């Protein structure tokens, strides 16, 4: 049920999503981590951009004040945002994260994004046309920062989200390096497969996460509703009612088969529960291939707010 990342430690390979559009109440954030971590998910994914690690962590450290689980059975996962690239406000940054989960140390710390906007409480910082007030730091200097944090024992485990290859091989090749990326979170589904970009991680020993594996949230304004419905596919419906499952837990089992860590969003108790049923069963070689081809090159995530500078991960091929 793990994969060994490229320091040694251990991540599930079915994580949790706790993202919500804005109109979800914080509230619901801590309900569905706890139903979460009562089906079985073991992997939670969070960040400072997220505005729920108050009510992740309460949720995290409820199941283990109610003998549910160890912490050290729960890999958590958060993410340093783009406000706070600069490398004096890297540590801040974890540590407030901490202090709101009231947890003494993230599992894994990711360079959420690699665009980075002007410091300041505000998230997406913007001038009076409306535009981002974008920053300019050195992202290998962030990561000097960011691996500071593991050599304090804050974070266990470090890495990227949103990096392209040319992005990671910087990161990769940089002097001094002391510690890899151990994953690489991105977008990845039937209809966006990542199969050149996975190919590089593996290459490296970076493990690649999926999100918006289920073909994401599609809300507005950040997905297009003209986009294709992952779940509503005709050969991810079809191998559902062949194998009694569903689209979402087939588009789920082919990312495990070809070695993808996969997260999974949900905040209803009936599909959480249903999701940690991607261990039930198994998808032949032939439907394998099916499903590789589905392939769109439809990324949902464009994330064109963040356009314009170079740092902009999703303009190279991968
Ligand atoms: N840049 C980044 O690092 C980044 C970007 C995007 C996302 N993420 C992370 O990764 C996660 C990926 O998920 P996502 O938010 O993009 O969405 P997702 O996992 O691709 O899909 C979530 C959507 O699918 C629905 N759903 C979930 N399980 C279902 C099932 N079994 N059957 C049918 N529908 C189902 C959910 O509705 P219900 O809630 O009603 O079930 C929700 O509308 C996020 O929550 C977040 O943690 C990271
Ligand atoms: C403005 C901006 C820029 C880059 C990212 Cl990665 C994000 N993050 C998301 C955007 C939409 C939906 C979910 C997320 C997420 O990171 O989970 C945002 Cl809000």
């Amino acid at each position: 049920q793990c994969v060994k990342l490229n320091d040694g430690h251990f991540m599930p390979v079915l994580g949790f999503g706790t993202y919500a559009p804005a109109e979800v109440p914080k509230s619901k954030a801590l309900e569905a981590t706890k139903l979460a971590i009562e089906a079985g998910f073991r992997h939670i994914d969070s960040a400072h951009l997220y505005n729920n690690e108050e009510q992740v962590g309460l949720a995290i450290r409820s199941k283990i004040a109610d003998g549910s689980v160890k912490r050290e059975d729960i890999f958590y996962t958060s993410k340093l945002w783009c406000n706070s690239h600069r490398p004096e406000l890297v540590r801040p940054a974890l540590e407030r994260s901490l202090k709101n989960l009231q947890l003494d140390y993230v599992d894994l710390y990711l360079i959420h994004f690699p665009v980075s906007v002007k410091p300041g409480e505000e998230v997406i910082p913007k001038d009076e046309n409306g535009k981002i007030l974008f920053d300019t730091v050195d992202l290998c200097a962030t990561w000097e920062a960011v691996e500071k944090c593991k050599d304090a024992g804050l974070a266990k485990s470090i890495g990227v989200s949103n990096f392209n290859r040319r992005q990671l091989e910087m990161i990769l090749n940089k002097p001094g390096l002391k510690y890899k990326p151990v994953c690489n979170q991105v977008e990845c589904h039937p209809y966006f497969n990542q199969r050149k970009l996975l190919d590089f991680c593996k290459s490296k020993d970076i493990v690649l996460v999926a999100y918006s594996a289920l073909g994401s949230h599609r809300e507005e304004p950040w997905v297009d509703p003209n986009s294709p419905v992952l779940l509503e596919d005709p050969v991810l419906c079809a191998l559902a009612k062949k194998h009694k499952r569903t689209p979402a837990l087939i588009a789920l089992r082919y990312q495990l088969q070809r070695g993808v860590v996969v997260l999974a969003k949900s905040y209803n108790e009936q599909r959480i529960r249903q999701n940690v049923q991607v261990f039930e069963f198994q998808l032949t070689s032939e439907e394998m291939k099916a499903i590789d081809g589905l392939n769109r090159n439809v990324r949902y995530l464009t994330l064109d707010i963040f356009a314009g500078p170079p740092n902009y991960p999703f303009s190279d091929e991968y």
